[PDB]
């Protein structure tokens, strides 16, 4: 039987990009740049905070200082703490906190494997803390997704080796690290984003002990 899960946060425990995108756009707003919306949003997901501002200045030939730059990107993360002060219990995704109470009262350890810079902040805010045995920090990664190294974290961290362990991602590059670290990944999202090869459910409701059982048995 497997012996941990390694969970993202941002779409599969609760929505992190709506939050970035909203502080990315307000700071558009500030210094009069046009285009910024959920389609141009797509090209800064999974980009440095330093290359996504970038390419908000690059929409309007925009020329700044060396210092305005380090700044105007302070001050976007500034906006979007402060706009994370509200999450609450209430946004975690169906499935997920029963799923974490099935695996606690089944000895399955629990680790988080997230790039979020603010990943223990955010499981207190939604009372999720005492769920988890350990939290992988993306700061001490060489390498982030698609390489393995923050899934190997957080297997690592909880005791067990990647291979003992099932990965809950909906990302692409997420998947990828999943599979290059020997864990089982199970996505949540669609085949045409995620791969023919792997078995992927449409949401989180989806994600129960008893389906993941089945699926580490018929792997
Ligand atoms: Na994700």
């Amino acid at each position: 039987m497997f012996k941990a899960v390694l969970f993202d946060l941002d779409g599969v425990i609760t929505d992190t990009a709506e939050y970035h995108f909203r502080a990315w756009k307000a700071l558009a707003e500030e210094i009069g740049i046009n285009g910024v919306d959920r389609q141009f949003n797509e090209q800064l997901k999974g980009v440095s905070r330093e290359d996504s501002l970038q390419k908000i200045l690059d929409l309007a030939d925009k020329k700044v200082s060396a210092e305005e730059f380090k700044e105007l990107a302070k001050r976007k993360n500034d906006n979007y703490v402060k706009m994370i002060q509200d999450v609450s219990p209430a946004d975690v995704y169906p499935g997920i906190l029963q799923l974490l109470k099935d695996l606690r009262s089944n000895k399955i350890k629990i680790a988080l494997a997230s790039a979020s810079k603010n990943g223990p902040f955010l499981l207190e805010r939604m009372n999720l803390t005492g769920y988890f045995d350990a939290i992988a920090d993306p700061a001490e990664v060489a390498a982030s997704k698609p390489a393995p190294d923050i899934f190997i974290a957080a297997a690592h961290a909880v005791g067990v080796a990647p291979s003992e362990s099932i990965g809950l991602e909906n990302s692409q590059a997420g998947i990828q690290a999943i599979k290059d670290s020997g864990a089982l990944p199970i996505g949540v999202g669609r085949p045409e984003d995620l791969g023919d090869d792997i078995v992927i459910v449409p949401d989180t409701s989806h994600y129960t002990l008893e389906f993941l059982k089945e699926v580490w048995l018929q792997k």
